[PDB]
């Protein structure tokens, strides 16, 4: 039906390794990422981005940010997240949208600002 709920984006993650790991026996499939904008918050919503086409939508059921369980990773952090849908496949060559799902704001508020001086 109908694809992605009235919202925004939160941060967006590409893949740029994609690997699996084991844990007890099985083997959980991983999905190395380096936020480029935003961040990632272990809670809301995300979905594997390939060629432009969805292929796993939901929450994720796993987040590390490498021997350290965090919850958010900030942009130049790189965490690895696992589908429940082992089915689904990364690639070096995907996206990582992390939206949320329950309604749509209404922003009222337009100003710019930079800063980013040269030192050294």
């Amino acid at each position: 039906g109908s694809s992605g709920s009235s919202g925004y984006p939160i941060g967006e993650a590409s893949i740029l390794a994609t690997f699996t790991v084991t844990e007890g026996k099985k083997k959980i499939p991983v999905a190395d990422c380096r936020v480029q904008k935003g961040q990632l918050e272990r809670h809301k919503k995300f979905k594997l981005i390939r060629n432009g086409q969805v292929i796993w939508k939901g929450s994720l059921t796993s987040l590390k940010h490498h021997k350290d369980d965090i919850s958010v990773i900030k942009t130049g952090m790189d965490c690895g997240l696992s589908l429940d849908e082992e089915k689904v496949e990364f690639k070096p060559g995907d996206q990582v949208i992390c939206y949320e799902e329950n309604k749509v704001p209404t922003k009222t508020s337009w100003d710019p600002g930079f800063s980013g001086p040269s030192s050294g």
